């Protein structure tokens, strides 16, 4: 009991990415959705090997009623072949450990949060895989960690199914499953940067690598230089069930911190005969990780900028502005090749703005809200992913730790 943590988040969410163009039959992507998240993790036994449980419970409402029906899906709510949403949707991860040293082993439902395995967080619920997890820090300032996992929880979905990849914007022949995924690599965190290296291999897919590097670095007493580098090697194995896949892709964002203020510029750029790889139900690895589109497209590349305040030390009158934050961020793509359009080129572009306040302090601490808004273009065929869009997510979060 003693280092047990346990967590109950209430989570409202309406999610509206109003479409342009209406692509026939659908005038948006559009849902509204209250859901209850428990998350538990107990410690350990006493013992050489040490022994505990953690779990992950889920139930989500429609607040729409009938009228979801006449959107696109969202991803907030599980969807039916005619396009009904279910009104109700519940389910529950749970999963075993045992620990020796610095050792773990987690056996049953995970959230990987890797560069090759990263569980998405951007709708109601998270992801989960089932599978097996371990984790070293038996040495200091690095971790090892690995995943082998055979199937997938989707986000908005009651049901495990196999792992395997999305089509985004016919990048690939199809969409795939497959039996099985497995990851390893390490973390390894100096003073001012962390370093990763991964493997990753989607059984008859893909392999994957991946390094990268973060850090914030003071460059003075007042002025930090923060850094985030992200870099992809894929290609394709075994029976190939998605054709060719051959893909580098680099990502930066590199900022200035001053006072509260952070400006930042970011650069992506893909090389290679596709685009970029990665498992269903989730965005874009990548470092830009923007809402209306995964910037990640075969020859994409990508030019940003971005703005934020932090108001910790801000007032209106009496009233401090602390828990608030402001972002702002553009991004352009361009020199994207969908393949099948010759020398034929495409381009896409978003202006974000993201409003987000916690209450820091008193009676309700712990509250959250954050209000997201996208303006998003492209030039891309109607047959593709992504749409023109005015997108809206407004958040309303509360979290009760025990
Ligand atoms: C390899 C697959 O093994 C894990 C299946 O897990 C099901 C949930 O298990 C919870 C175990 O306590
Ligand atoms: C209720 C206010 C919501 C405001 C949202 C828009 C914010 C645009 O924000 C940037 C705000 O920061 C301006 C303050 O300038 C201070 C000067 O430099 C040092 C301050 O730490
Ligand atoms: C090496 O990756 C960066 C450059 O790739 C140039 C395009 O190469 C095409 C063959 O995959
Ligand atoms: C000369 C730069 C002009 C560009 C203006 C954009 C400003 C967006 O950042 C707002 C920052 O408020 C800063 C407080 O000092
Ligand atoms: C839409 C334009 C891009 C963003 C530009 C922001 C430029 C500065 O705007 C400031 C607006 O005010 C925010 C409210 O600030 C309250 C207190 O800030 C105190 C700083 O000490
Ligand atoms: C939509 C993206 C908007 C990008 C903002 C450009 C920022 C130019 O910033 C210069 C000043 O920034 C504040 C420095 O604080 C003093
Ligand atoms: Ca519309
Ligand atoms: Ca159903
Ligand atoms: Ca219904
Ligand atoms: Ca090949």
């Amino acid at each position: 009991i003693a280092d047990s943590k346990a967590e109950l988040t209430l989570r409202n969410f309406y999610f509206d990415r109003d479409y342009k163009k209406d692509p026939y039959p659908y005038t948006a992507a559009r849902d509204w959705a209250q859901g209850l998240i428990f998350k538990g993790q107990s410690g350990y036994t006493e013992g050489t090997v040490g022994f505990g449980v953690d779990v992950l419970a889920m139930a989500g409402f429609n607040l729409m009623g009938s009228r979801a029906d006449d959107y696109a899906r969202s991803g907030l709510l599980p969807v039916n072949t005619d396009n009904s949403r279910d009104d109700y949707y519940g389910k529950i991860g749970i999963t075993g450990k045992a620990k020796f040293r610095k050792n773990e082993l987690f056996v049953g439902d995970l959230v990987p949060q890797l560069p090759t395995i990263f569980s998405s967080p951007a709708r109601l619920f998270p992801q989960t895989y089932r599978g097996i997890r371990f984790v070293s820090n038996e040495i200091p300032n690095l971790q090892l960690e690995g995943f082998y996992v055979d199937e997938v929880r989707q986000r908005d979905s009651i049901r495990y199914t196999d792992v395997g990849t999305d089509n985004i914007n016919h990048r690939f022949n199809k969409a795939a499953t497959t039996d099985s995924f497995y990851t390893l690599g390490g973390s390894y965190q100096l003073k001012d940067y962390r370093l990763r290296a991964y493997h990753a291999e989607l059984k008859d897919i893909y392999q994957q690598q991946f390094l990268g590097f973060n850090g914030k670095q003071p460059l003075n007493d007042q002025l930090n230089f923060l850094s985030d580098v992200r870099f992809f090697n894929s290609e394709e194995t075994g029976s190939k069930k998605i054709g060719e896949v051959d893909n580098r892709h680099i990502s930066g964002l590199f900022g200035l911190n001053y006072q509260n203020h952070t400006v930042s510029l970011g650069y992506m750029q893909s090389f290679g005969s596709t685009g970029l790889p990665f498992l269903s139900g989730t965005e874009s690895p990548v470092v830009l990780d923007f809402m209306s589109s995964d910037y990640s497209n075969k020859d994409e590349k990508v030019y940003s900028i971005r703005y934020e305040y932090d108001f910790k030390n801000a007032r209106i009158g009496d009233v401090s502005l602390n828990g608030l934050r402001f972002m702002t961020r553009y991004a352009k793509g361009e020199d994207i090749d969908l393949l099948q359009y010759g020398d034929q080129r495409f381009k896409e572009d978003s202006l974000e703005f993201d409003l987000g306040y916690k209450i820091p302090e008193g009676k309700l601490k712990g509250l959250g809200m954050r209000a997201r808004f996208s303006h998003y273009r492209n030039d891309m065929p109607t047959n593709m992913t992504f749409h023109s869009a005015n997108e809206t997510r407004l958040n309303v979060d509360y979290t009760f730790k025990f």
